[PDB]
């Protein structure tokens, strides 16, 4: 509260470590339906069904910008990716089992960098 503050958490290397996740992200073989925008005029349904559409190249101009103002939005927007597939993918297809497997290697690299 007011003049009442938690010991400060050092968050001067946050920016650096979400661009090397990032950068592991963008790199991992299954990352091919998450490293563009989906082209909305030619995929049927995402327009309306998808409020938010976010992908990998998307995060990395805001991350390049400094339009994410803590660690925290940067995490949201990369979970936002894989929910975004789970509506519209079903489970058993290429991109609906990349993006489980995408989710899976994002949340242990954040663990095991921040937690």
């Amino acid at each position: 509260s007011m003049s009442v503050k938690k010991p400060k958490r050092d968050d001067s290397k946050d920016l650096a470590l979400c661009s090397m996740i990032l950068t592991e992200m963008e790199t991992h073989e299954d990352a091919w339906p998450f490293l563009l925008p989906v082209n909305l005029k030619l995929v049927p349904g995402y327009k309306k069904v998808i409020k938010k559409p976010m992908d990998f190249s998307t995060i990395r101009e805001k991350l390049s910008s400094g339009q994410y103002p803590n660690l925290e939005t940067f995490a949201l927007d990369v979970r936002l990716v894989f929910d975004n597939c789970e509506t519209f993918n079903e489970d058993d297809s290429d991109i609906g089992r990349a993006g489980h497997n995408m989710r899976k290697y994002f949340e242990k690299k954040w663990t095991d960098t921040f937690k």
